[PDB]
C-alpha cells in the first residue's frame, strides 16, 4: 500500500528505533 506512506509512516518513524534498543539493550 501507499496511501498510509505518510501516517504509518511518520506513526512510528524513528520512535521504532528508539523501542527497538531500549528492549533489546537495557531490556
Amino acid at each position: 500500500h501507499i496511501n498510509e506512506l505518510l501516517h504509518i509512516l511518520v506513526f512510528g518513524e524513528s520512535l521504532l528505533n528508539d523501542a527497538v534498543t531500549v528492549v533489546l539493550y537495557k531490556k
